């Protein structure tokens, strides 16, 4: 993924969309706050002549260019999204989805939580997610529950037809070297978590973090290593 578009090269505001292959496409987009820039990565997969959203691009104005850049460059209508936790990178846009009449989906896990922060919440409830190691097919993805880890109500997606992997904030790229927004973690399960999802996707070809580059499975034990650090600077 040379041509990957990485957080220096996108302005606030802008989204770029990046091919992965045949009806799949990530979308990146930028924010900047505490100081610094940072990238966010969500995923769009063809089903028919319809897209399936997985995620926001951070709040309402860069989920707006979302979908303006969607339909200049594919051209289909967004029928369903889902967000896969409840924090705002993933669910800061659901009421411009909603708005634009983009079916809105999480699991109950997740609505609850961004009730209670006071984040925009999904309009679906996605059931049979509640256990770790849960999957459950939707459209043409399926979605698994690995257990906790960035949250605990942290969703994976994989798409079949393309061996394409979205970890989400649960997996992190490999130029992140250090913890990030860990406020929601559970660092005592994250590796166990991302355990789980070797187990069930270890076919996996291209494997997209929640922020950042994609690589291959091998952001899986990197993202382990860095937890398993983290965890270690304690006291
Ligand atoms: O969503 C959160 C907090 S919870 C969270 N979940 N993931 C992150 C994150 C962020 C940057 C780099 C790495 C990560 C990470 O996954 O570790 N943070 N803040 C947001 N601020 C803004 C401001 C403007 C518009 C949208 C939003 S969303
Ligand atoms: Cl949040
Ligand atoms: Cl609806
Ligand atoms: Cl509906
Ligand atoms: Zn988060
Ligand atoms: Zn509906
Ligand atoms: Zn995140």
């Amino acid at each position: 993924s040379g041509e990957y578009p990485t957080v220096s090269e996108i302005p606030v505001g802008e989204v770029r969309l990046y091919q992965i292959a045949d009806g799949v496409w990530s979308h990146i987009a930028t924010q900047s706050f505490d100081g610094a820039v940072y990238p966010s990565n969500g995923l769009i997969v063809r089903d028919g002549d319809e897209l399936l959203l997985i995620d926001t691009a951070w709040g309402a104005k860069n989920t707006a260019a979302l979908l303006a850049e969607i339909e200049k460059q594919i051209g289909l209508p967004v029928t369903r999204a889902v967000s896969t936790h409840f924090h705002d990178d993933r669910v800061g846009g659901v009421d411009v989805l909603r708005a634009a009449g983009v079916a809105t989906y999480a699991s109950p896990s997740t609505r609850r939580l961004a009730e209670v922060e006071g984040n925009e919440i999904p309009t679906h409830s996605l059931e049979g997610l509640s256990s770790s190691g849960d999957a459950v097919r939707f459209g043409p993805v399926e979605l698994f529950y690995p257990g906790a880890a960035h949250s605990t109500d942290n969703l994976v997606v994989y798409v079949p037809s393309a061996s394409v992997l979205y970890g989400g904030c649960a997996i992190y790229e490999l130029s992140r070297t250090s913890a990030g927004n860990v406020a929601d973690a559970d660092l005592a399960e994250w590796p166990t978590s991302i355990e789980r999802i070797q187990q069930h996707y270890p076919e996996a070809q291209f494997v997209i973090p929640g922020h950042g580059l994609p690589g291959g499975l091998d952001l899986l034990k990197h993202t382990t290593n860095v937890v398993k650090a983290h965890t270690n600077r304690s006291v």
